[PDB]
């Protein structure tokens, strides 16, 4: 637990030190600091800088921070956006809901969540007189834009009648907004669209597809297929996350887009679940006749990753790190 | 004054008003009586509907400012006794029965020089007139909804389940993204808690009572016509697309009133007036006697690309709906009217 996310910590400094101290001391603000992304962005960082984490919660978010091995007295942790006075440089949009359920059971909510906290976020940022607005966002972006080397000019389309589209729909208007404030005002903002982050820290009651996997194996002695598994999709580390996100930190750049991902992990839901398998000594059922409208339709899909790379960015943990550094913590975990 | 003893309301008011009764009135009288509130009451569309429904029907109206909707509802010669005139939907206390979501910029040159704005006002009003057609326990909701949704989806005989595609760094999707993104709540409000709603994308409404500080094009060519005897083209004027008369959009709008449906999406287009951008500045300035011409050194950034685009109206007209002012009655009428204010 503490030897995998050190050793990390220690990969990370090493390889890229140099980046991570061009935001020592600077004022940072990350959103949704509790979350997957927003609490390793948080753990990478606060050593290096004044971090400021806005979370829904305070006291899980110091009981996560310390299972993280995070120094609580390092961060400064607010509930209430208009509580935080002091100048931030740079805030990093991190809060979402993540639920694919979520999506298509409250797709009012995940609209209004999303659109609310964005525009919330920007008016603070202007106001606030921020350096520099990093926004999460969403392969899910791209729709019906299926295949290989996507880019990010590439345009999505979205029918109004699929309750499915709430996710990217959100994520849609708060990107246009993001673009928008950054055009009006002067203020340089990115965008930075992931694909699907895995990797230690990772927590079991996540229902997204590698959490499912995982947590069937180990609490059914099985993993349950609902689809024949042929969606195919790039992974990345959730601390090639981060690091992809400081790299995008440095950038002087008013505007632009970033795809977030790791090209060599390229798989098929099926070849995922057979490794988790695999590492689990367990074996992989289907089961299609069940409602499976939360998930996405069957696709394929790689980005175009040609953006991050051109910064110097690199991903550190291949795909079997991931998941073995994953498993690992969830057991020292439970 | 009334010297032959008919009333003093507007002529081409007062016409427009009959022939809607005559054609239709089995459908405006089906929704008597009925308690109906119409957001954006004060503006073009939303108005014309008040006028034409607050006779036999009680009716409520939102609006920004009580204040310009008093002036509105004379100015087209209303009884405001018999509307009830708000700013603020958590006042409203009696039990709504039919809502009219009419409010929305509508100004190019807003959509651009206030991208942030003009999606929030729609994002925020939307949600609101949701949240409050969900409490009141509304029987049906109709969200006016545009064209412009269609984005780069072009050519003959776009259907409802077409959908356009927009850019997120292309400022000018302000006001296509926020209808998107509210016919997309109307619809998962209707899915989700069985609320009857229908959505009704417009073309763009023209004929009397279009005021001379709206920017739209219609209205750019008249009040240029008279404040400087001249009609101006920014662009070469192919953009091609079909126009209804306001009065035609409001009987199509009760028209869909009167449907039992849990949720559908209508097209409401007159496809007879099919004109070009160049033409309709043509047929404008023979009326006006003023000549046109092109400048095409000016920013148009506020303006769509130029296309051609017809809508499907089908649906719309398989209730029994017809448009029932053409291309010619709508101008004159409109221009007629304009003179009649100042
Ligand atoms: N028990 C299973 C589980 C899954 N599958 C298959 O895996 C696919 C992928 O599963 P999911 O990823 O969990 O669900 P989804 O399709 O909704 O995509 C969600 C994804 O875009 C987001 O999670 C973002 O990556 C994230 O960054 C948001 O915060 C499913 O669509 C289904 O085909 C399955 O067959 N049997
Ligand atoms: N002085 C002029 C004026 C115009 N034109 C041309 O006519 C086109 C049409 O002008 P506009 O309709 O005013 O501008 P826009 O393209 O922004 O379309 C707005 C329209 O989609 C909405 O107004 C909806 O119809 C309405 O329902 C929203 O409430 C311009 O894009 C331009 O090519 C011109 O050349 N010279
Ligand atoms: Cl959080
Ligand atoms: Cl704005
Ligand atoms: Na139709």
């Amino acid at each position: 637990m503490n030897e995998i996310l050190k050793k990390r910590l220690k990969l990370l400094k090493n390889n890229f030190g140099t980046h991570i101290n061009k935001i020592a001391n600077k004022k940072i603000l990350i959103t949704g600091a509790n979350g997957y992304i927003g609490s390793i962005l948080t753990l990478i960082l606060h050593g290096n800088a004044k971090l400021y984490c806005l979370v829904r919660n305070k006291d899980k978010m110091i009981d996560r921070f310390q299972e993280i091995c995070g120094d609580i007295d390092k961060i400064d942790i607010y509930e209430d956006l208009y509580k935080i006075q002091d100048k931030i440089d740079i805030v990093i949009h991190c809060a979402a809901p993540t639920q694919s359920d979520f999506f298509i059971e409250n797709p009012i909510d995940t609209v209004d969540i999303i659109y609310t906290n964005t525009k919330n976020i920007l008016d603070f940022s202007k106001k606030n007189n921020v350096e520099k607005i990093i926004f999460l966002s969403t392969m899910e972006i791209y729709g019906d834009v299926i295949g290989d080397n996507i880019v990010e000019d590439d345009i999505g389309k979205f029918s109004v009648t699929n309750i499915r589209n709430s996710y990217p729909l959100a994520k849609q208007i708060s990107e246009f907004m993001v673009h928008s404030y950054s055009k009006k005002y002067s203020l340089s903002t990115a965008i930075v669209r992931l694909t699907q982050a895995i990797g230690p820290t990772a927590q079991i009651n996540d229902n997204r597809v590698y959490m499912d996997f995982i947590r069937s194996a180990i609490k059914k002695s099985q993993i349950t297929l609902f689809t024949k598994g042929e969606t195919k999709r790039e992974y990345i580390d959730v601390f090639d996350v981060a690091t992809a996100i400081i790299f995008v930190m440095c950038e002087k750049k008013m505007f632009e887009i970033y795809n977030i991902s790791n090209p060599n992990i390229f798989i098929s839901i099926y070849d995922l679940a057979k490794t988790i398998s695999a590492k689990l000594n367990v074996q992989v059922v289907f089961d299609l006749q069940r409602d499976t409208s939360q998930y996405l339709p069957s696709f394929s899909r790689r980005l175009n990753s040609k953006k991050i790379y051109q910064l110097g960015w690199t991903p550190l943990f291949d795909l079997n790190q991931s998941l073995d550094d994953m498993i690992k913590y969830i057991k020292e975990v439970n």
